[PDB]
């Protein structure tokens, strides 16, 4: 039950799409095909894969779990200190995600990624996109060689939340506990990420909330993307318009 629909409202003007998708009565709702068919850098959407990918190689075990923290210098006051797995999630930080994904094989990752269908599974360029002058602050899923499109993202969670992956439930609990955000309605459960990158190529922004709602037995998995070329439309914006979709649609 594919349905084209018309979100363009909450979208306030931002060139973007959106797709939800209800597994168990595999109901479709589509705004903006084509941006949904095509494949982008995931950017810090990946984290909802990394995250797994660290507690099955048992790099951590737990939302307590810490990466050893340094006393390396950055602008973000919340990162410069030894943060605990579900802290770093939430405030996207990027050095302990490199560090806790370069303690992991390249074979495992490409074996976990393919066994995902995680779009393009292209992690030839590890180091990221080392051009932009970043450095160690980059990688593979950040504006780099792995590209995924919203379908997609949607196709993974469904398969990760649903228990069709080989990945353990425990480990599956402390991802849903650490994407668990507050939208202000206790009728509906919202779970996700932001992700932000910009594509130097195009000009444009990759600007994504990737996630699933719950409400009352039913279950949707969502995908919100904005291309725009207005540099200001991040992550947390697309995050706005998509709780705006949600309690339009789907309360
Ligand atoms: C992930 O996309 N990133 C890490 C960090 N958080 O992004 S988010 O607020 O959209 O979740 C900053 C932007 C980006 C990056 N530049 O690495």
């Amino acid at each position: 039950s594919v349905n084209i629909v018309d979100y363009s409202d909450c979208f306030e003007g931002i060139s973007g799409g959106a797709i939800f998708c209800n597994t168990k009565n595999k109901e479709y709702n589509i705004y903006n095909k084509e941006l949904i068919e095509t494949r982008r850098s995931p950017c810090s959407t990946f984290k909802i894969v990394s995250t797994l990918i660290g507690l099955e190689k048992g790099v951590i075990n737990s939302k307590e779990s810490v990466m050893g923290y340094d006393g390396t210098d950055y602008p973000n006051k919340n990162w410069n200190k030894n943060l605990s797995l579900e802290e770093a999630f939430k405030e996207s930080c990027v050095w302990y995600y490199k560090k806790l994904i370069n303690k992991v094989d390249a074979k495992s990752v490409q074996n976990i990624l393919d066994d995902l269908k995680y779009g393009n599974c292209d992690i030839s360029e590890w180091e990221g996109d080392l051009k932009n002058g970043k450095g160690h602050l980059n990688g593979f899923w950040l504006e780099s060689s792995l590209q995924i499109s919203p379908k997609e993202q949607v196709q993974t969670m469904a398969k990760i939340f649903e228990g069709d992956t080989n990945f353990k439930k425990e480990h599956i609990n402390i991802l849903r506990d650490i994407m668990a955000i507050d939208v202000n309605d206790a009728n509906i459960n919202v779970y996700g990420k932001t992700g932000t990158g910009f594509d130097e190529k195009n000009k444009r922004v990759d600007a994504w909330f990737v996630g699933m709602l719950e409400r009352e037995g039913d279950t949707y998995y969502f995908a919100i993307k904005s291309d725009d070329s207005n540099k200001e439309i991040t992550g947390p914006k697309v995050k706005e318009i998509a709780i705006n979709i949600i309690k339009k649609y789907y309360s």
